[PDB]
């Protein structure tokens, strides 16, 4: 239905941003295409992306009102669908996905991009279960010409968002993305999100800051990954662990089945 490609089936919906499976009549190659009708910026960021744990951009076509963004197809679906509610997933799978997630985030941060909405719905799987960080509609540049800019816009998804974003006028980009990786890791290992939002008026968040790890979800989590979560989910962003230091963590380097 667009030039050489047939639009075969709906892969996912969105806020005026639907994604279709697209197959080339000539060559049979299947990709994914996002149909939308701001996106200049998104396209600009998408064209920068070249890494095995990040979704690839193939190109775009405007056809009147509708813009078509042609992107890598992740035929394994989302990480969201591999997480069993109240259980999670086997720790070795969770570690491998975490490794890949960190590789993606290091890449993005190294090109000065912050994703700002890391969560299991946006973490897609290829056919060999390699994880790909997808959806750059909230992404932005936080480093340009080697100069950092602080962020001030609120975005993300509350249960994944770092607390400084609810409390500070301006904050550093990178620790926000790290925080959301720790909520992802929590979800993979326990099959449940720990709080609705990281605010002191939220009892489960208060409980975590008082170290009540005999409660859920923390009691489902082995002590080694939990020690890593204690370094990631730290309320002050300048004391929170950085990715270089995550890579030296004991669990991160533990050999697992
Ligand atoms: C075959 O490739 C995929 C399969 C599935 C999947 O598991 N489905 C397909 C949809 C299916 N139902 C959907 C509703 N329909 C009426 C009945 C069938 C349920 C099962 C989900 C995603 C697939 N691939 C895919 N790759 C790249 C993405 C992307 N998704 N989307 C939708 C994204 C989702 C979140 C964030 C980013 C993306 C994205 O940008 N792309 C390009
Ligand atoms: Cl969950």
């Amino acid at each position: 239905f667009v030039e050489d490609w047939d639009l075969v089936q709906t892969l996912g919906e969105g806020s005026f941003g639907e994604v279709q499976l697209a197959v080339n009549r000539v060559t049979e190659e299947a990709v994914a295409v996002k149909i939308v009708d701001n996106i200049k910026k998104e396209i600009c960021i998408l064209k920068m992306l070249n890494h095995e744990n990040v979704i690839k951009f193939y190109g775009h076509r405007r056809e009147g009102n509708i813009q078509y963004l042609f992107m890598e197809l992740a035929s394994g679906g989302s990480l969201f669908d591999r997480i069993e509610p109240d259980i999670g997933m086997p720790e070795p799978d969770a570690q491998r996905f975490f490794h890949q997630l960190m590789a993606g985030v290091v890449y993005l941060h190294g090109i000065g991009i912050t994703h700002r909405d890391i969560k299991p719905h946006n973490l897609l799987l290829d056919e060999r279960d390699n994880l790909k960080i997808a959806d750059y509609s909230l992404a932005t540049v936080f480093r340009y010409n080697n100069r950092e800019r602080l962020l001030n816009k609120m975005c993300g998804t509350l249960p994944y968002v770092a607390p400084e974003l609810l409390k500070r006028r301006e904050f550093h980009a990178e620790p926000v993305d790290v925080w959301s990786c720790g909520i992802v890791l929590t979800a993979m290992l326990a099959g449940e999100l720990p709080w609705d939002q990281p605010s002191d008026s939220c009892q489960e968040y208060s409980d975590w800051k008082e170290k009540k790890t005999y409660l859920n979800p923390w009691k489902k989590i082995d002590s080694a990954p939990l020690a890593l979560l204690h370094k990631i989910l730290v309320e002050n962003p300048s004391a929170r662990i950085t990715i270089p230091d995550i890579k030296k963590d004991r669990w991160y380097n533990k050999p697992l089945k």
